């Protein structure tokens, strides 16, 4: 990306001054997300003004920051809009910093949305949800991830972190800079040593760069092992010099403690080592359609 200069796209374009900059949201690694006011973005009633998320690069940004927030940008262009993902409201490209402009969340991600609401347990550390409101969360989670295999992408960086949470309480996935896209091909190949966090890769992602579909499967096992956990974080105590050979003797998470063994059995079933034995989203939609109608 050290000179490919971006083109541009008209039906994405969004001219700077109608964007206003504000307060700072997200920090760290690869960007930085701000809150920001953008006028006239539905055009049909083109002087209200939308509260909006900017993402651009952060202060010593590298060419692979570059990169993951043009890609983020492009990949979310070709995903298209539903219900259950963070969509791309517009761009700024051209005579200043790239700002991919997308839909805000009030109320966070997951895990700082679940942790938020622990109840006083001694399994832990606003109001509790029942078993039901969990079971949708992962029902929502689940149809976007099914929406994205429709459209043939690979997210690959699948977590409670990167799920967000609306203000009417849907749940959105968001993070789409390591999104990449399998039209007519079998698998995406890694680089030598990824970038991604260890502990929600599948072992063929781990240990051999396949990406694929299923990878992104057994990366949803992981999330619904954090949202029973209430915002736990995957294998405690387990550090990641360790999990490498944990992860080739066949060791799994164990049951979370108020998680029924039929969910459990589905965090397992997406857990399989063999990619192909996983289920896919649409059958884990099926699944937690089924499950919900079965839940209060």
């Amino acid at each position: 990306v050290s000179e490919y200069e971006l083109p541009e796209d008209p039906r994405w374009e969004l001219p700077r001054d109608r964007l206003v900059l504000g307060k700072p949201l997200g920090e760290g690694a690869f960007g930085q997300v701000v809150l920001a006011e953008a006028i006239g973005l539905d055009k049909d009633k083109p002087n209200r003004v939308t509260k909006v998320a900017v993402k651009m690069l952060k202060s010593d940004a590298t060419e692979k920051d570059l990169s993951d927030l043009i890609s983020e940008m492009e990949m979310m262009k070709m995903i298209g809009k539903h219900k259950n993902i963070i969509n791309l409201l517009g761009a700024c490209t051209q005579d200043g910093p790239l700002y991919v402009i997308v839909e805000y969340a009030s109320k966070g991600n997951l895990r700082e949305y679940l942790q938020a609401r622990r109840p006083p347990g001694l399994e832990y550390s606003e109001e509790q949800l029942s078993s039901k409101d969990l079971v949708s969360c992962a029902y929502q989670v689940a149809r976007g991830m099914e929406y994205l295999a429709s459209k043939k992408c690979i997210h690959r960086d699948l977590a409670a972190r990167n799920v967000l949470v609306t203000e009417d309480n849907v749940m959105k996935i968001a993070d789409f800079g390591l999104a990449r896209d399998i039209h007519h091909i079998d698998y995406y190949k890694k680089t030598t040593n990824g970038r991604l966090p260890v502990k929600w890769m599948a072992p063929e992602a781990l240990f051999d760069g396949i990406y694929t579909h299923q990878s992104d499967v057994w990366s949803f096992g992981v999330l619904l092992w954090e949202i029973f956990t209430l915002g736990g974080s995957p294998y405690p105590g387990v550090p990641v010099e360790e999990l490498f050979k944990l992860l080739k003797e066949g060791h799994r998470m164990d049951k979370p403690s108020n998680c029924t063994n039929e969910l459990y059995m589905m965090m397992r079933d997406c857990w399989h080592a063999v990619p192909s034995q996983r289920p896919t989203f649409k059958q884990l939609v099926e699944d937690l359609d089924r499950i919900v109608a079965l839940t209060s």
